């Protein structure tokens, strides 16, 4: 049952730390029938000195603070998380990629400034009332948990985001679009990378289209007019899109590969963002789209309306 | 769902405390052996909490617990499994500072800066002892040893096993160190009768010459390791439980690996009784006084 926390940096030991500290006080916490004001003021804080005691993992001097614990775990709840299940997934095993990922790709942990904090306390009632009236079914990002980690007298900010490609399903490629009337176009060092971060105008050389039928489109174009006018209504800009491109039978052959030495199917209980491509469709394409990046403080309506316009545009 | 609700916030720190060490004592492998370093180790946490989880703990406290592995190892060599330990502290507050857990099982007494001191000075010793006499021993078994800071106070406390049975009333109770009671402890409920009031009382305890054997050979072992350490003003804790006085699912009858000092009356004793003895009050720092205790205990057979 023994929870080592060994990671290859300290930093991710305290967080392992701290996600089991948090989640097992959170345990003996109920669960209450309505959030109160105060409880998007809170917050948890916890600072560690142990001497000459448990310094193979953790370092022995160590501070960890959990933001309005209160609201996210009822967050998680309202998107179908189970606690235990949040805290298994953070300290089972060490997060990998700063930008990190659980080791079972469930879960997305990315470190922050004290602005972005700042900017998620602004929004934290508004997201929250937004989730409780569209019932978890948004593309926006799903906000899990909110850390302060102190580590050598450093601090470090981490959001923890459901993700928003699959668990299980290789992402084969991936698009960063915003609309943006300015050029935006991937360089040649992303492009040499494994997965390049194409970028609009790379989706539009291409050519590139995303066909899932008329079903899943309206689903998807509803959330996005809800999401953008959402965003806009807080005076908030700079998002993009996600996009990520799963090619079924591509994997169907990476997969007979390490066998030597369903298939496009899916959970969305789990995957949340993924859509299966239509019947009728040249190749049988898993995709993943969402938005992300929405912590930042030109013009915000008018960016919902180009973002909503370009995002419109690459479906069919 | 563990809330901690207790009398006084500071029963609640520690019962969180007590929560928090063993929860992450069992992350911590138990080693082959411990180190000198375990002798000189503590774990400290603080915590600072805000507009949360403030119904039964206060929001900021301090916690700190002395030589864990340590006092883990004493509780394994003292047949005490650390979750038992944990519920007894945690499952309801403890009572009565003097306490006992809920179930009566473990004492927790409050002590002073000197006295933990002085158990940081005799600390390796008694666990070496507690090895070499595998845990047969009359002395007080040290279950953990923790500083509580609340209202920026720091109170220390030592947890030991309870000298009386956790399930049998007792019915008289006698301090007997050798060499009486006020008339104001002589009117509480439960008196603390001392040696002289042992001898006028004309008191004895008979467990026959089986018993009263062994007891005495481990009697003789502790005090003397206790001169060895150089240590006096300790008592010997008496207490007698009347079995036909309850009366007024069984009479007298316990279990021995519970209530490790209880001792049956013999069959050729007056009265069926049974009697928890051991040696209490070791942290307050000559031989003479080993000498001198070991005979006055000698004759109560
Ligand atoms: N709107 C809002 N901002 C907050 C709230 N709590 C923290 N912040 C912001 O979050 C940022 C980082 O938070 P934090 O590092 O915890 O600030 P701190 O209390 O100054 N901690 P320290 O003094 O130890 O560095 C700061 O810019 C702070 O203003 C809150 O409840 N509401
Ligand atoms: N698998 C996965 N990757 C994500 C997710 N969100 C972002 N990424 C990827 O991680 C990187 C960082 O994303 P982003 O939030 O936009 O960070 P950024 O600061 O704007 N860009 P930069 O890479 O220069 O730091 C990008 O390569 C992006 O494609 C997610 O939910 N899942
Ligand atoms: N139930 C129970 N009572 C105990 C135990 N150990 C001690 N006591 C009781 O609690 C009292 C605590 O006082 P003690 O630690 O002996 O300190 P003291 O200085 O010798 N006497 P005092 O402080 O009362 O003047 C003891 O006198 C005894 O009556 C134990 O294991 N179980």
């Amino acid at each position: 049952k023994v929870k080592l926390f060994r990671a290859s940096e300290p930093i991710l030991s305290v967080l392992m730390w701290g996600v089991n500290h948090t989640i097992n006080e959170l345990s003996n916490v109920p669960v209450p029938v309505m959030l109160m004001p105060d409880d998007f003021k809170a917050y948890s804080k916890i600072k560690v000195d142990n001497h000459l005691f448990n310094k193979e993992n953790l370092p022995s001097r160590f501070k960890f603070k959990e933001y309005c614990p209160m609201v996210f775990r009822n967050l998680r709840e309202r998107f179908g998380i189970d606690d235990q299940d949040y805290q298994n997934s953070v300290t089972r095993s060490a997060p990998i990629n700063r930008f990190l990922t659980t080791y079972d790709r469930r879960f997305v942990i990315k470190t922050v400034s004290s602005e972005d904090v700042a900017e998620m306390h602004n929004i934290l009632k508004k997201y929250h009332q937004f989730i409780v009236e569209c019932h978890g079914n948004t593309l926006l990002p799903q906000f899990l948990g909110m850390y302060r980690l102190t580590v050598d007298g450093v601090e470090t900010y981490m959001v923890v985001t459901r993700n928003v490609f699959s668990h299980r399903l290789t992402v084969h490629r991936k698009y960063d679009l915003k609309g943006s009337t300015v050029a935006r176009e991937a360089s040649d060092k992303e492009k040499a990378k494994d997965l390049p971060t194409f970028k609009d105008n790379d989706f539009l050389n291409e050519g590139q289209k995303l066909h899932v039928g008329e079903e899943s489109k309206k689903n998807f174009l509803e959330k996005l007019k809800r999401d953008v006018e959402f965003l806009a209504q807080l005076k908030i800009m700079d998002y993009s899109l996600l996009v990520g491109i799963h090619d079924v039978d591509r994997a169907e052959q990476e997969e007979m590969e390490v066998e030597e030495r369903g298939p496009g199917e899916f959970d969305p209980s789990v995957d949340v963002y993924a859509m299966k491509s239509h019947e009728s469709s040249p190749k049988k394409e898993v995709y993943f789209m969402a938005i992300i990046d929405i912590l930042t403080p030109v013009n915000p309506e008018q960016y919902s309306k180009r973002f909503n316009e370009f995002m419109s545009n690459i479906l069919t």
